[PDB]
Parts: structure tokens; C-alpha cells; sequence
RNA sequence: GGCCGCAAGGUUAAAACUCAAAUGAAUUGACGGGGGCCCGCACAAGCGGUGGAGCAUGUGGUUUAAUUCGAUGCAACGCGAAGAACCUUACCUGGUCUUGACAUCCACGGAAGUUUUCAGAGAUGAGAAUGUGCCUUCGGGAACCGUGAGACAGGUGCUGCAU
RNA sequence: AGGGCUACACACGUGCUACAAUGGCGCAUACAAAGAGAAGCGACCUCGCGAGAGCAAGCGGACCUCAUAAAGUGCGUCGUAGUCCGGAUUGGAGUCUGCAACUCGACUCCAUGAAGUCGGAAUCGCUAGUAAUCGUGGAUCAGAAUGCCACGGUGAAUACGU
RNA sequence: GCCCGGAUAGCUCAGUCGGUAGAGCAGGGGAUUGAAAAUCCCCGUGUCCUUGGUUCGAUUCCGAGUCCGGGCACCA
RNA sequence: AAAUUCUAAUA
RNA sequence: AGCCAGGAUGUUGGCUUAGAAGCAGCCAUCAUUUAAAGAAAGCGUAAUAGCUCACUGGUCGAGUCGGCCUGCGCGGAAGAU
RNA sequence: GCUCAACGGAUAAAAGGUACUCCGGGGAUAACAGGCUGAUACCGCCCAAGAGUUCAUAUCGACGGCGGUGUUUGGCACCUCGAUGUCGGCUCAUCACAUCCUGGGGCUGAAGUAGGUCCCAAGGGUAUGGCUGUUCGCCAUUUAAAGUGGUACGCGAGCUGG
């Protein structure tokens, strides 16, 4: 019990903060809120306490800055720290109030061609040593040489703790501009490359076939078998009755063979139902964050000859670009999450 | 669509849409697996090597806190470097300073120097003796030291595709 | 202040030493040019197996020092062996410069004695005192060249031709 | 359901007659090229489908299984 | 006797 | 078995969380006063609250409550002239 | 001197079609229907992990267990081979109840209107068309409802003949 005091001090006051509201008799009125309430627990009441009480300690931080001829060093320096380590925790308090699994990186190439695969081969390089310098995992699942240089089109597989929160914001176009290396003249050119980042789903499988949602028909054959075929029910017919998917057989003598067989072909019927559904989900997922690798749809924007990099979703640029394509990519990652969380504040109603 | 033909097809003959040009002759080069005439250790004739082995050295890649930066077809790779244990050093870890290590300006107190001790990895910090004189209308100015404030100094930071 | 630029599964360029008898070793003994030197070059003598130590003349130099050239010639031995070829790596004991040789200097002595038996596809330099081979000096620099820049000794083969 | 055949390198395929496994393409390095192919030189392959047994010893011989290809499933 | 190719930003 | 009375004390518990306060599920179950009362067996609540039950007193006042071995019966037990 | 291995060995020497078929026999032996059985099928019940916010039993019921019926597919080969005409439709029916509608009740996570599930009840009632030879089924539009089965899977000395 490290830190069990503190929830038991949230508890505290919720524990009659919530009589109050649970019979107010507004909230009521339609069916969900009541039990939304109920199960959703306190976080709304609790929630706005504690932005309240954010609200009031960063007031406090903010003064006692107006000083000189003193040693203001340390204390600024514990004040700051404070208001940092109170904004952090508030964050997440508010966040919260998921989803850290392995991912899928892929990269292919956009405008340029063969500059385009070298530009590819670089940035999977530099995504590698972020990697490697997490002990993390990188396999390569398939690869699509680019005869000059680099990848075509490379499909890998990383695995490791927290992996998809932090390489999630990498899907897009990253534009490079620099002189190439299969080119006879001077001159700058600017190509482009696609990168899709996806995470790692679960992928069982169910065989669907529960009698007790199954519909059986016993019938006659038609064609030529004499005297025995008119008088007898050698013919199968199952209909699943949530999916609506009818076979029908009569192709042997016997109706044990034929429903066997009928039973067989209705479950592979089935099974490619969804396998299909999960595959056009899964390339309209694909299509829609990957993009048209076209040098105006882009993320960010790589510059050797001015050694910059920038950032267009923050309007961000950095002078550190050989750091950035070494690996050391971090810097580039974390101030975005700071603007992407900063939507969540606001995201309450 | 019409006419002609056994057929293959012939003859008559448009429109939407799209581009800002398509084209002719001649001029200067460059190129030809076009033609002539020449040259160069360029081939041919020779002699000795390199590619194999061990070591010296530079580069790429990989590693690392850093492995500083630049040259990187011929025309980069015993190259800048005619010489990295400290220094060089521009890189890394850690410890320190803020008109400041290197200059001019203003004011204040001080010959500059020379010996020490203590603490520290050192930078640095603290104390004590030591001398306080030199051209100077005895107005002192002046060599050089500490402190205080800002005009500033400082950059081996980026662009050789601004020079 | 300390560390790093000297890292090391790997690949490339430029060099040095060899794989031996036109040689290795031992003894004896002839023939150069060019250059540097005052916080420098340092003789003679004594000590040390040696790297060097001590004392100490001469020299701002056609005068003193570095500083005995080597390949070469005479005699002996080895007799085709991974060897009396080769000298990498490693262990022990030291010298010098420098405040300071662990990372990371050079040299000396004792011990050790690896790959290597003339090098695939490919590729380079040289037309005469030149290629090939043997020594010597200088700049940088407290110390630290197999690199760079210079100097001499011995001394070829070949060019029908385009 | 019955009968016959097959499972060997990353992919298509040879081969054992009980002690020992190959070929083409592909792969790694180096050459040639201003550079990429074509070309040239050097180099590595696998628990011979799974399982039980006989045997000094099983890819091989003998039972069962899995998957794959083929032929049959007729008289009413 | 052989013998393929050189994207896209200086004009 | 009836018929009357009591049927208590700090545990809004820390234990899981706003809630588990006797009563959804997670450890524990001491102690006090008493003739007696369980850190709760049940109902009932969102926590509540409450209503019971165990235990102990009072009238009545004669038997009473469960298992084991066996004999015979009951349900389970719906079809086509 | 025989894998005369069909191993008491038919000849030294030998394969098929018949829906164009024919004869002598068999219910000693199959296909339709009856019979015995009940693996399969359909219908009930027992225990209660769980699901249902709480809560096993309003409604469902995992892993397992116990029965009924004689509608399906079968097993057997007891009747019929000196003949028991076989699918669907038409006409005409009759019975069981494991009840589709109407009638009467219990419990509901039953406010009312509408539902879920179970118990009693067999009096009467319980569609027309498109497609297909169809039984089965899908579709269109109705109805209080368009029940499930036995009767040689009723019914050709009653019709038809896809
Ligand atoms: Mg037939
Ligand atoms: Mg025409
Ligand atoms: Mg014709
Ligand atoms: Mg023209
Ligand atoms: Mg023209
Ligand atoms: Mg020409
Ligand atoms: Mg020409
Ligand atoms: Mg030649
Ligand atoms: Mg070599
Ligand atoms: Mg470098
Ligand atoms: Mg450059
Ligand atoms: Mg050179
Ligand atoms: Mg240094
Ligand atoms: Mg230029
Ligand atoms: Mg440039
Ligand atoms: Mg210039
Ligand atoms: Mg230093
Ligand atoms: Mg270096
Ligand atoms: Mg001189
Ligand atoms: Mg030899
Ligand atoms: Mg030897
Ligand atoms: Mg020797
Ligand atoms: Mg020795
Ligand atoms: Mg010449
Ligand atoms: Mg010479
Ligand atoms: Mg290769
Ligand atoms: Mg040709
Ligand atoms: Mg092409
Ligand atoms: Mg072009
Ligand atoms: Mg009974
Ligand atoms: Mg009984
Ligand atoms: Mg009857
Ligand atoms: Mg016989
Ligand atoms: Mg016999
Ligand atoms: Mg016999
Ligand atoms: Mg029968
Ligand atoms: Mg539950
Ligand atoms: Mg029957
Ligand atoms: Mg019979
Ligand atoms: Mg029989
Ligand atoms: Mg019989
Ligand atoms: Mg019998
Ligand atoms: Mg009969
Ligand atoms: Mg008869
Ligand atoms: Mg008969
Ligand atoms: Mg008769
Ligand atoms: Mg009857
Ligand atoms: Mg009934
Ligand atoms: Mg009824
Ligand atoms: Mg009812
Ligand atoms: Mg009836
Ligand atoms: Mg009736
Ligand atoms: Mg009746
Ligand atoms: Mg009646
Ligand atoms: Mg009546
Ligand atoms: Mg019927
Ligand atoms: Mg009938
Ligand atoms: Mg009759
Ligand atoms: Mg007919």
C-alpha cells in the first residue's frame, strides 16, 4: 500500500459529495444518465474539483517572478518544477478521466522514384535506431528492393511496451529536399515518401456453427435413381440463420454424407464472410491514413542544404536535422503529444 | 449515315474534349557502333609490381558519452595534418564565470612587483609579510593593478548555390 | 581536470617486410653526394652486453660535430628444409624525452617463433643514367616516419609498328 | 467412403537400395562500368512431412497419422 | 560476331 | 411451538473502489456491558434507513427434534378406427 | 521338368456388352410397403458453473446424467418374386394432441397498449398467386389464424401422367 492514502483522500469527499446529485432528480429525466452515473462512477464532480484546484495552485505559481539582487535561482527553480509536475499530473487526471500495444510500420515511396526509395531506405534507418535505442524489437515482414538503393516498399513488425502511442503520429508524407545521388547535374529536387503506422489487433476465430442457430431441411432428390430415390429423404438443405447463408446438397446417396459434406462447405462459406470484411476494413484503414505520396500532403519536411527540419502540424522547425535522421527523433515526438493532449483538456462535454 | 464490294475494305465526311504551340529553310556547336590526316608509356615489344600473407596508414560501416570538422568518379582516400600522451582541440562527462579570457571609453581605491600558508582534481577562494618608487610647473599626471554601469566585445555558429 | 579523436563481426585505397642460394650468417676490407647545428651539434676518455650514463675540448662553421655509407670484394659455413628462410605475437628486465609513457611513445637485452613456398577474375609504373636495387640528409618536432621533400652508388630489357 | 502416388535448400526439382544428399534460379563478397543490368572470379547450404517400432546405426525398412494430386462411388 | 538503359527543381 | 420484552457499545472501518455501515465480491472477527446480543443468518435498500433471526428473561405447561436399517404405496407418466 | 499360388491341381491352349434380349427357378436373396430394434432423428426431465447492473432458476443453461415417441436416415432379412402398381397434383376424408386461432388460468425483469414462458382445453375454424414435375423452398398480397403428425409416408377395380 504505497500510495493508497491518497485515493482514500479522494474518496473522502465523494463519499458524500455524491448523495446530492445521485437523487437531484435532473439528471433522471432519460434513461442513460441514471445509470451512466452509476457506473461511470464520479468523474465529472471529482474531475472539476481538482481543475479547480489545478486552477488555483498555477494562479499561486505564476506570481513571485519580479525580483532581482537576490538568490532567485533555486526556488524559481522548485516553483517552476512544481507547476510542471502539477500540470502533468492534472493532465493525466483530466485525460484519463488503453491503447500501448506492438505496431506495424510501413514505408513506401511517393514522388521521385529511385530518390524516393533512397529517401525510404533513410528514414526506415533512422526509425530503426529510434527503436533499437529502446530495446525494442524491429522484424522485417516484407521488403521491395529499389535496384539503385533503399526499399520500394518495406513492411515491418515492432514490438516492445507503449510502442503504438508513440509511433502513431508518424502516418503521412515526409518531404525531403537535397541534392540526389543518382543525379549527373547540381541540382536540388524534392520527392516524397508515405509511412503507415497501424496497431496490433487480436485475430481469433470462431467456427459459427452452434446448432442452435442452424435451420435443417430433409427432402427428395430429383433426376434418375429409379424406385428407391422417390421414396426416401436423401436430400440437404442448412440455412444459418443470423448470417442468412443457404447450401444445399444432394450430390451422394446418403443424407449422412450429404449433410456432412453440406455442414463442411456452409462453414468455409461462412469463415471467408468475414475474412473478406476484415480485409476491406482493413485497406480502407490503410488508404485513408497512408495518402497520395504527391510533395504537397505532407507532415513534415526534411532540408539538407539549410540543415532544418520542420514540423507543419505544430509549426515546428528545428536545426538539428542530422540528430533527427540518427535516430534521436524523440525531440520531434514529444512537444506533439503535448498539442495533441491539449485538445483533451477541452474535451469534456 | 449514304453509295460501291463476295470479302478485305474503298469513297463522302464530323463533333465533344484538349494544348499553346505544331511546322519549314538555313546558322554556330556537340555527338555518330560516318570518312580522311596526326599525336601522347595510349596500344604493341619488354622489365618490375598490386590483387594472396603479416604489419603501417587513410576511408566506409558498425559501436560509443564522444569516437571533433572538412575532401569523397578520373581530378577523395600516407588528403588539410611539415608530425593527437597533457597542450594542440575545435568533441564528451563533470566543476565554474557573466561588459567578460581578448580591446577603447567613465568614475573610485591603489608603483608594478617578490615571498608565503590553508582548502580544492584544478579552475578558484582566504590570510600574512614584502616594497610603494619613477620624467613631473610639488596641480601631479603615468606604466601597470581591483571594483562599479553600459556603448559593446566574443562565435572553428549557417550559407563556397550571395562573395 | 579527466577521457575521446588510437574503438572493431566487416569491406576498399596507398605502402613496408618477406616467401630464399643472384641467399642467410661470421670475420677482414675499398669507393659518394647533399644538408643541419648555440635552450643547438657534441669529440676524446671512463663505465655498460646494449639502448645509454659521467666528465668534458671544438664550433654561429670549406676549420668542430652529427658522421664508419650500403650494396661491393676476399675467406669460411649453411646445402633446399617451413630450414641457420621469415620476424608477427606474447612473457620478463631496462634506457631516454617529458610535470606525467595505464588507456596511448620510441629504443635496447633475454626468451618465443605466427601467416607466408611467388599470389584468381582483374589491374599499375616506366623509353636511358630511365625502370630495378642500395644506402645518406632535411622540414615538422621536448619525445614520436614504413609518409613527404632532396642526394648520391650499381645499372638494364625493349620500341616491326599505328 | 474405397484404391494408387507424393512430401528432400529461400522457389521448382534429381537421388538413395541401411553408415556418404545433389541441380537450375535465388543468396554473400570481390571484379568490369561515370552508374544500373548483361558478363567474370571466389564462397555457404538441409534435423530428407509427423509419430511408433526393428536395427550397432533409419531420409531409406515396417506399422499409424496429416496434407496434396488422381481413379471409382453403379442396379433399383 | 558482340552489345540494353540514365525519372523528377538551375536556362 | 405459541403468546410478551430485550435483542446492546468506537467499525461514516481501514481491506475493493465514490459503497460494501451486518448483509455483491476482497483480511480479520478482538474487546466492553450484561440474564442475555453474532465485528450479522435473512429480508430490504445506491450508501442509507428499517424489519427479522440467532441468544436471554416472562405465562403456559406436557414430551419433543433429527438422522440410520427396512415392508407397501405417491409423482416423474404424451398418439393416432 | 509346374507362383498347376483359384496352392486335392477342369484344357497343352481363352476377354467383354445387352436398355433388342430369351428360358428354368427363388421371397433360400436386394429395391416399395408391413414387422423386430431405436445407433440417428424429434420431444421431455435431473444437477447447477455462469449470463441477466445486484440476482442460478422472468428468460437462457456450460461440463455431465436419466427417459419417452415410433414422423427421418439406418441395422436385420421374418411375409409377398405361379406380380402386394412406385413421386407430385385433383376429388373425398378420418383420427391423435406434442394447440396455429378462438376459450380458461399461474409467474413475469407484467404501469397501460403490446409481449415472454408454463398449465387446462380437440367444440368449430385453420389463404390466393409468381417460379419449378416438384415434396421442400424463396417471393407478392391477405387473414383471428394460415398447427404438427398417423391412416400401404390415406386415397390410380376414383381421375391424371408433368
Ligand atoms: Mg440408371
Ligand atoms: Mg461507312
Ligand atoms: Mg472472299
Ligand atoms: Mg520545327
Ligand atoms: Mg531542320
Ligand atoms: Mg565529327
Ligand atoms: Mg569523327
Ligand atoms: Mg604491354
Ligand atoms: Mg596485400
Ligand atoms: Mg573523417
Ligand atoms: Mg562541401
Ligand atoms: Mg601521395
Ligand atoms: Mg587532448
Ligand atoms: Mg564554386
Ligand atoms: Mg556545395
Ligand atoms: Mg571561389
Ligand atoms: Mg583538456
Ligand atoms: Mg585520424
Ligand atoms: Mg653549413
Ligand atoms: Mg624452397
Ligand atoms: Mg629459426
Ligand atoms: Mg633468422
Ligand atoms: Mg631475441
Ligand atoms: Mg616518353
Ligand atoms: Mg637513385
Ligand atoms: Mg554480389
Ligand atoms: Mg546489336
Ligand atoms: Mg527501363
Ligand atoms: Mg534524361
Ligand atoms: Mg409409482
Ligand atoms: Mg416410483
Ligand atoms: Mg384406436
Ligand atoms: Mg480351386
Ligand atoms: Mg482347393
Ligand atoms: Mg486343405
Ligand atoms: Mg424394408
Ligand atoms: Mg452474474
Ligand atoms: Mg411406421
Ligand atoms: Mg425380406
Ligand atoms: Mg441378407
Ligand atoms: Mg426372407
Ligand atoms: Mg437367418
Ligand atoms: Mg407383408
Ligand atoms: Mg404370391
Ligand atoms: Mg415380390
Ligand atoms: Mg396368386
Ligand atoms: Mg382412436
Ligand atoms: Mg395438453
Ligand atoms: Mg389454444
Ligand atoms: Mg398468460
Ligand atoms: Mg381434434
Ligand atoms: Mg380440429
Ligand atoms: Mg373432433
Ligand atoms: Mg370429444
Ligand atoms: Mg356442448
Ligand atoms: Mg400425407
Ligand atoms: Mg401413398
Ligand atoms: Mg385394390
Ligand atoms: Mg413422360
Amino acid at each position: 500500500k504505497p500510495s493508497i492514502v491518497a485515493k482514500l483522500e479522494a474518496l473522502h469527499e465523494r463519499h458524500e459529495e455524491v448523495q446530492a446529485l445521485l437523487g437531484d432528480a435532473q439528471t433522471i429525466a432519460d434513461q442513460e444518465r441514471f445509470r451512466a452515473l452509476s457506473r461511470e462512477y464520479a468523474q465529472l464532480s471529482d474531475v472539476s474539483r481538482c481543475f479547480t484546484d489545478w486552477q488555483q495552485v498555477q494562479e499561486d505559481i505564476e506570481t513571485a517572478q519580479m525580483m532581482l539582487d537576490d538568490p532567485e535561482m533555486r526556488e524559481m527553480a522548485q516553483d517552476e518544477l512544481r507547476e510542471a509536475k502539477e500540470k502533468s499530473e492534472q493532465l493525466e487526471q483530466q485525460l484519463q478521466v488503453d491503447d500501448e500495444r506492438n505496431a506495424f510500420l510501413e514505408v513506401r515511396a511517393g514522388t521521385g522514384g529511385d530518390e524516393a526509395a533512397l529517401f525510404a531506405g533513410d528514414l526506415f534507418r533512422m526509425y530503426s535506431r529510434y527503436a533499437e535505442a529502446r530495446r525494442w524489437r524491429v522484424e522485417i515482414m516484407s521488403a521491395s528492393e529499389g535496384e539503385h538503393g533503399g526499399y520500394k516498399e518495406i513492411i515491418a513488425k515492432i514490438s516492445g511496451d507503449g510502442v503504438y502511442g508513440r509511433l502513431k503520429f508518424e502516418s503521412g508524407g515526409h518531404r525531403v529536399q537535397r541534392v540526389p545521388a543518382t543525379e549527373s547535374q547540381g541540382r536540388i529536387h524534392t520527392s516524397a515518401c508515405t509511412v503507415a503506422v497501424m496497431p496490433e489487433l487480436p485475430d481469433a476465430e470462431l467456427p459459427d456453427i452452434n446448432p442452435a442457430d442452424l435451420r435443417i431441411d430433409t427432402f427428395r432428390s430429383s433426376g434418375a435413381g429409379g424406385q428407391h430415390v422417390n421414396t426416401t429423404d436423401s436430400a440437404i438443405r442448412i440455412t444459418h440463420l443470423p448470417t442468412g447463408i443457404v447450401v444445399e446438397c444432394q450430390d451422394e446417396r446418403s443424407q449422412h454424407k450429404n449433410k456432412a459434406k453440406a455442414l463442411s462447405v456452409l462453414g468455409a462459406r461462412i469463415h471467408a464472410a468475414e475474412m473478406a470484411k476484415r480485409q476491406q476494413a482493413e485497406a480502407s484503414t490503410r488508404r485513408n491514413l497512408l495518402g497520395s505520396g504527391d510533395r504537397s500532403d505532407r507532415n513534415r519536411t526534411y532540408n539538407f542544404p539549410q540543415g532544418r527540419v520542420t514540423d507543419h502540424r505544430i509549426n515546428l522547425t528545428l536545426y538539428r536535422l542530422d540528430e533527427v535522421m540518427e535516430g534521436k527523433l524523440d525531440m520531434l515526438i514529444e512537444p506533439i503529444i503535448q498539442e495533441h493532449q491539449a485538445d483533451q483538456l477541452a474535451a469534456l462535454s
